[PDB]
């Protein structure tokens, strides 16, 4: 009842990129995260929840049914067949076990909600790839089939009856794919702090940046928070989520937190081009515990340094498990970037929360 729910198989391991062995996204991101659990001891304490394939009904709640029936018949294709199809789309690659893992990856996040929903866990964590959140209704994006999370936000919706689920996407990258999904719907408030540098960073959309507020009903359910410099720190995370995204998250008041749980952002990924602890990670998610009765689970999305992403799996996963964050060496202070982005988010939210009026 009080414990940690991990996921993992070893199907997660079973597709690469063919045409490029140097492909970032690849096997060894999440045999690193399993065996420095393991090492850590982590893994032992929790408690390992079997995985599934996501269903066609559930796929359904996000995607269409000629994109799903698209991504089934790949892995039946050739090697050529594959690349043809893979360069319809921007920064993706296939492989014939691609879409079998997808549906394993999409399931470990349903099977976490179904334990944590109903009480059996309090939280938990799955080390899937592929990663999920820039998958669209129709479309592969960004090393993503199928966008693991906002098929679990509507899962919880429709099998658990929950009314309000956020989404935090601390993932370097925008999760433009969630954004899209969720753009008209105050159900889901979608937060995303990310890489922009004014458009020079991928997936260089105007849509990432603070302006995008969400649509129609959804007006205000949107939440961008760009960084326009490089280096940022465990100072400029923390402040964004006490300065924004706390205040917010208890005013919406959700009943499932969903963490798009990338490590990019941490020092030494390739191509985050940040300088976040790993430790911050800890207090990241101690921070997030406090709302939906600490009904959290996160997924993992993308980081690309071996080491750093299972250094930051690792100081999450002790924060779920209830271990005292760890002092963090510097003071907590903003830069100067940092608060002025989060200054202009807040200009752009403050007319739909009174929790950032002033
Ligand atoms: C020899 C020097 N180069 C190494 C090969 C450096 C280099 C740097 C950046 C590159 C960026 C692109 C554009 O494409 C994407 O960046 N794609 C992408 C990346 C990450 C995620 C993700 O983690 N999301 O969460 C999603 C999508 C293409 C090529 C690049 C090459
Ligand atoms: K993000
Ligand atoms: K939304
Ligand atoms: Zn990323």
């Amino acid at each position: 009842a009080t414990g940690t729910g991990l996921v993992y198989v070893d199907a997660f391991t079973r597709f690469h990129c063919l045409w490029d062995a140097s492909h970032p996204e690849c096997p060894a991101r999440v045999s690193t995260v399993m065996e420095m659990l393991e090492t850590e001891g982590l893994l032992g304490r929790c408690v390992q929840v079997e995985a599934r394939a996501v269903t066609e009904d559930e796929l359904l709640l996000v995607h269409t049914k000629e994109y799903v029936e698209l991504m089934k018949s790949t892995q039946n294709m050739t090697e050529e067949e594959l690349k043809t199809l893979a360069e319809k789309y921007d920064s993706v690659y296939l492989h014939p076990g691609f879409f079998s893992s997808a549906c394993l990856s999409v399931g470990s996040v349903l099977q976490l909600v179904d334990k944590v929903m109903t009480s059996q866990l309090r939280n938990g964590f799955s080390i899937n790839r592929p990663p999920g959140h820039h998958a669209q209704a129709d479309k592969m994006n960004g090393f993503c089939m199928f966008n693991n999370l906002a098929i679990a936000a509507r899962y919880a919706q429709k099998r658990h009856r929950v009314q309000r689920v956020l989404i935090v996407d601390w993932d370097v990258h925008h999760g433009q794919g969630i954004q899209y999904i969720f753009e008209e719907d105050p159900s889901v408030l979608y937060f995303s702090v990310h890489r922009y540098e004014d458009g020079s960073f991928w997936p260089h959309l105007k849509e990432s940046d603070s302006s995008s507020v969400g649509s129609g009903a959804g007006q205000g359910y949107n939440i961008n928070l760009p960084w326009n410099k490089v280096g940022m720190e465990s100072g400029d995370y923390i402040t964004a989520f006490q300065q924004l995204l706390l205040p917010v998250a208890y005013e919406f008041q959700p009943q499932l937190v969903l963490v798009a749980a990338g490590f990019d952002a941490v020092i030494g990924d390739p191509l985050g081009g940040m300088q976040v602890s790993p430790e911050c990670f800890s207090i990241l998610t101690h921070m997030l515990k406090g709302v939906a009765q600490g009904r959290l689970v996160l997924a993992l999305e993308g980081g690309y340094n071996l080491q750093s992403t299972a250094e930051g799996v690792c100081a999450s996963m002790r924060s779920l498990l209830g271990d005292p964050c760890p002092h963090l060496p510097s003071s907590g202070a903003p830069c100067e970037s940092a608060l002025k982005s989060i200054s202009k988010t807040i200009s752009d939210l403050y007319p739909f929360w009174k929790s950032l009026q002033t």
